[PDB]
């Protein structure tokens, strides 16, 4: 599986209020997270099913 999924989610700069998917390595597959609607990384997906399609390597 990719990396970027293994890392923690990044909330980013500005001050948005969303729940998006990232995925826990620790969780072995995704949960939410607070997203910052700007400079998003690949570790954040709009539902757990965007995040499998990535990072469902487990």
């Amino acid at each position: 599986r990719p990396d970027f999924c293994l890392e923690p989610p990044y909330t980013g700069p500005c001050k948005a209020r969303i729940i998006r998917y990232f995925y826990n390595a620790k969780a072995g597959l995704c949960q939410t997270f607070v997203y910052g609607a700007c400079r998003a990384k690949r570790n954040n997906f709009k539902s757990a099913e965007d995040c499998m399609r990535t990072c469902g390597g487990a």
